[PDB]
């Protein structure tokens, strides 16, 4: 997270860190036993830490569970980044508290300019490199589908949305991915890609969870 605020502990309580030896993407806790990540966060040997707020220090609320199954979705495109969702099933069910808790599924998409919660343990830094080792987090606005396919010159699909600030200074990166984008108490993003991060004209992409939501839940039912 560039150019955003230091959370506080447990202040984002279904935030998780994937970690195979290290953080090395963001997750969000849906419920007991399912977090939703980024298909282009999967790799094998993958540990969910729930409760973290600084990741190098046992500070006494989180939860280590293995995963059991990653599923990427069945139509996730690495080229285009299409459909960049992925569930990862936890091996024993998670205890549920106030730093633990699952965060909501949308139910209706949402609008441009309304500010989002964006965080992750992301590098800090748009031209340099700074890992941080408390969570942080941002406010950033949806903006029109055309004001985001008027900055890229990349493929931008139905199913992405873009947030940010096309002045620069303000966004996701590299770390955050696989990350939490909660607008009015509803999961509708995960932190997909962008062009480099914070620059000018370059905003943070985030895949539409809310096209997602039936395949999300029928995934569970039967898994
Ligand atoms: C859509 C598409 N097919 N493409 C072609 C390939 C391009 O991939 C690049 C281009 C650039 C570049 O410099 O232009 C960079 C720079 C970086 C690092 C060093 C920060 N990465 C890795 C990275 C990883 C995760 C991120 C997650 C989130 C955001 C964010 N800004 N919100 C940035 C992220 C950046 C990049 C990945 C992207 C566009
Ligand atoms: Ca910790």
């Amino acid at each position: 997270i560039v150019g955003g605020y230091t959370c506080g502990a447990n202040t984002v309580p279904y935030q998780v860190s994937l970690n195979s030896g290290y953080h090395f993407c963001g997750g969000s806790l849906i419920n007991s036993q399912w977090v939703v990540s980024a298909a282009h966060c999967y790799k094998s040997g993958i540990q969910v830490r729930l409760g973290e707020d600084n990741i190098n220090v046992v500070e006494g609320n989180e939860q280590f569970i293995s995963a059991s199954k990653s599923i990427v979705h069945p139509s996730y495109n690495s080229e285009t980044y299409n459909n960049d969702i992925m569930l990862i099933k936890l091996k024993s069910a998670a205890s549920l508290n106030s730093r633990v808790a699952s965060i909501s599924l949308p139910t209706s998409c949402a609008s441009a300019g309304t500010q989002c919660l964006i965080s992750g343990w992301g590098n800090t830094k748009s031209s340099g490199t700074s890992y941080p080792d408390v969570l942080k987090c941002l406010k950033a606005p949806i903006l029109s589908d055309s004001s985001c396919k008027s900055a890229s010159s990349f493929i931008i699909t139905s199913n992405m949305f873009c947030a940010g600030y096309l002045e620069g200074g303000k966004d996701a990166c590299q770390g955050d991915s696989g990350g939490p984008v909660v607008c009015s108490g509803k999961l509708q993003g995960i932190v997909s890609w962008g062009s480099g991060c914070a620059q000018k004209n370059k905003p943070g992409f985030y895949t539409k969870l809310c096209n997602y939501v039936s395949w999300i839940k029928q995934t569970i039912a039967s898994n």
